[PDB]
């Protein structure tokens, strides 16, 4: 389907424009327009803001529909590594480290069912039956590491935050499967955040 093809492109390269665009961050505007022209969402090479915005919507919607069309799986937890201790993210860090808080992730959300990629923040994300996440499998561009992707606007409850340097943290970390790639170092981990996707 054209929608699965759009999701393949998202995976390969489109995520680099679309997630910033959906978060409201500065994004590469010329690159977005070229992608829309290239994939025929735009015919004018000088779209109005309206035409551009509408075209981006169809393109994002195509990616989400392709995602939605993939088979569901029985996964009940997934993992995501984030770098949250950058100064420019101090607000985002506050949101994610407020116990009980409810966060709406505006971009597509990339997670792994298999392992957490080590970063200052490890997200331990519990899922309830019927959630919108989908295993990409061979739709993914680079394969051989599993990926469960979620469409825009996933709602996450912050259940508990576990800072480094305690037995609790040590135990919880030991129960995660962590990436053991060329630069893996668990001593870089500042926190675990236990979260839950709120469906519906
Ligand atoms: N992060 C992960 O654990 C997973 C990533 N991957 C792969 O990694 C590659 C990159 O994906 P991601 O790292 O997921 O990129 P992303 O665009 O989803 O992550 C954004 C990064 O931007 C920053 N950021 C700014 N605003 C944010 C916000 N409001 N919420 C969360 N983070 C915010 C954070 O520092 C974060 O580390 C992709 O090719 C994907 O296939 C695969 C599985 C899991």
């Amino acid at each position: 389907s054209k929608q699965i093809q759009a999701l393949r492109y998202y995976s390969a390269q489109g995520y680099s424009v679309i997630n910033k665009y959906l978060r409201g961050d500065d994004y590469p505007e010329t690159q977005a327009k070229e992608t829309l022209l290239s994939r025929d969402y735009l015919s004018t090479n000088e779209p109005s803001d309206e035409e551009f915005k509408n075209a981006m919507s169809v393109y994002i919607n195509d990616i989400a529909e392709g995602l939605s069309s993939l088979p569901e799986t029985d996964h009940r937890v997934v993992y995501r590594g984030l770098k949250l201790d950058k100064p420019a993210l101090s607000d985002v860090l506050k949101e994610y480290t407020t116990i009980g808080n409810i966060i709406i992730d505006k971009a597509f959300m990339s997670t792994s069912p298999d392992k957490a990629w080590i970063n200052d923040t490890i997200l331990n994300i519990y899922l309830e039956k019927g959630h919108k996440g989908r295993i990409l499998g061979d739709v993914a561009h680079f394969k051989g590491e599993a990926e469960m992707l979620f469409p825009p606007n996933t709602k996450l409850k912050i259940e508990s935050i576990v800072n480094c340097g305690s037995q609790d943290f040590a135990s919880q970390l030991s129960k995660l499967r962590l990436s053991d790639d060329a630069t893996a170092d668990t001593n870089r981990i500042k926190r675990i955040i236990n979260m839950r996707v709120l469906n519906s």
